[PDB]
């Protein structure tokens, strides 16, 4: 199963707190570059998780929009900051074995960078640019394997 790990995109610094941070100007261009790449990569999104989080939810608006996304997504509260990255682990792991093709992750530092590290073996947490996406190639015990990572000033 091919899942595919996002960091939101640029945020706001000030907001009444921090999960309702909305994206800025250039965190929703920046979003929706990579999205129209994914889509220039031939790439299906069968699934989505993303953070109960405004800026992760945003971000997906954002790429949503370029990109054929499912009708529905899963807010899951373990991709928020402090998500338990096993609970997360086991959730994909489950979607594997159901027979899901692909899934969009949407998350946050330092979440998203303990992520890969825990689906795969021997990788350290790669660093994170907002709207960067890591590729991992996952299998049903749990396995994945990390293909790449593409950021927006790779592309820009
Ligand atoms: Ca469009």
């Amino acid at each position: 199963m091919q899942v595919f790990i996002m960091r939101h995109g640029d945020a706001a610094l000030d907001a009444a707190s921090d999960s309702v941070r909305p994206l800025t100007t250039n965190g929703c261009d920046e979003s929706r570059l990579m999205a129209n790449w994914l889509k220039g990569q031939k790439v299906e999104i069968e699934r989505v998780l993303v953070s109960p989080f405004l800026r992760a939810e945003q971000t997906l608006e954002e790429v949503g929009d370029c990109l054929n996304l499912p009708s529905s997504a899963e807010v899951l509260p373990e991709l928020t900051p402090c998500g338990d990255v096993g609970l997360v682990s086991a959730y994909l792991q489950a979607l594997t074995n159901e027979g899901v093709a692909s899934v969009l992750v949407i998350s946050h530092l330092p979440l998203v960078g303990y992520l890969v590290a825990e689906l795969c073996p021997g990788e350290t947490p790669p660093m994170f640019t907002t709207s960067a996406i890591a590729s991992v190639t996952l299998d049903e015990s749990g396995n994945g394997t990390f293909n790449w990572q593409m950021s927006p000033c790779n592309l820009k």
